[PDB]
RNA sequence: CCCCCCCCCCCCCCCCCCCCCCCCCCCCCCCCCCCCCCCCCCCCCCCCCCCCCCCCCCCCCCCCCCCCCCCCCCCCCCCC
């Protein structure tokens, strides 16, 4: 992917994909959505969105994710019109989706069907409850 | 100067088997859309038929009144 910097839609759908380099992304400037959805996707790589400071689509649905981060996902929610994260193994902890779920809580972006198919996996107290209501007071 | 036999290690290639990953096809279930047919409920429309009510018309019947015509009967007076 390296060089495309004209590039605004990348479609990696159901790929198989375990991990994602780094710097794959990082010439990828003008991109504006991206779809990974439906690959085996758990953890990634700090710093992996960078450079998409023009991103406006993100699918990651039905992938292995767990954990939503701010080192990795910071970048690549700043300025978003649509998410899709929907049926995630989320584990419902402080350290695994409390930045999320707060950024969740005050958000613009467009997130279909979020009290319904984001719902917690672990730890067994939180199996099936909605991830947005998940409470973050005691952080 | 020259062959053969063992040892370790590195390989190459052809099969077998097991793994993940993916594609295509199919099956099971569910959902959605469309089409066809059918049932149920309710509000109606038109037409036909039957019945009833009101009003009106025409005809007829019964009774009564008026006019005209006709007939009978009673008083009274003259003419020859």
């Amino acid at each position: 992917l390296k060089g495309l910097s004209h590039l605004h839609i990348l479609n990696l759908e159901s790929n198989g994909f375990d991990e994602i380099p780094v710097e794959v992304f990082k010439d990828l400037f003008e991109l504006k959505i991206i779809d990974l959805g439906l690959n085996n996707l758990n953890t990634l790589p700090a710093s992996v969105f960078n450079n998409q400071v023009s991103l406006k689509s993100l699918n990651l649905q039905k992938n292995l994710i767990t954990s939503v981060e701010k080192k990795v996902f910071g970048p690549a929610f700043r300025n978003l019109t649509e998410l899709d994260m929907r049926f995630n193994p989320f584990d419902c902890t402080c350290e695994s989706i409390a930045w999320f779920v707060n950024w969740i809580n005050e958000t613009h972006t467009n997130i279909p069907e979020l009290s319904s198919h984001y719902l917690c996996n672990t730890p067994p107290h939180y199996h099936g409850f909605p991830v947005r209501l998940f409470d973050t007071s005691s952080c």
